[PDB]
């Protein structure tokens, strides 16, 4: 698809068999989802943005289907204000900015 | 142009005829610039990010050029670690996400 930006670029994702809404975020290095259960071992990590740093759980090699496009990559889980799809997965789905 | 997302989508912007590097950020509602001493009236505002809120100064109707594309709108100024071009300006330059 081509997505304009008059509204937040929210899309439906499927992860660990569950549907969620997530923001396509070119300003995010990493993909960060709200607290949830994922299978496998996680590593404690910290990430930062505006407002400072939070503690997250890093899950590696996690399949996510984003708007019908498959990705398998690193997914951080923690107290993010919104589900964020970052550049690590946006590149996997062939997403670019155009103007 | 087309901008891939292998690295942060940083571009040159002009504000006050002065050049700066800024992130093209689809996850940002508003435009947030690092501390700078812009002339004119402003309003205090709080904006929320991954780790909490920061205090910003809201300036209205500020001309900005983004990659040689003219825009004019609201710019928030405050202690952000990176200059952020948000959707309020991205729409004005015809920027889309595409995959
Ligand atoms: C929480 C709501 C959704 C994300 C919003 N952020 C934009 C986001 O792209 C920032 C943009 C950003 C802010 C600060 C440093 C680096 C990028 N990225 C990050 O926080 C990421 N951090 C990094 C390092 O990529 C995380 C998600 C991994 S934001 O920067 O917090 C933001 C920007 C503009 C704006 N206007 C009104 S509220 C508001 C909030």
């Amino acid at each position: 698809p081509q997505i304009t930006l008059w509204k937040r670029p929210l899309v439906t994702i499927r992860i660990g068999g569950q549907l969620k809404e997530a923001l396509l975020d070119t300003g995010a290095d990493d993909t960060v989802l709200e607290e949830m259960n994922l299978p496998g071992k996680w590593k404690p990590k910290m990430i930062g943005g505006i407002g400072g740093f939070i503690k997250v759980r890093q899950y590696d090699q996690i399949p996510i289907e984003i708007c019908g496009h498959k990705a398998i990559g690193t997914v951080l889980v923690g107290p993010t204000p919104v589900n964020i799809i970052g550049r690590n997965l946006l590149t996997q789905i062939g997403c670019t900015l155009n103007f």
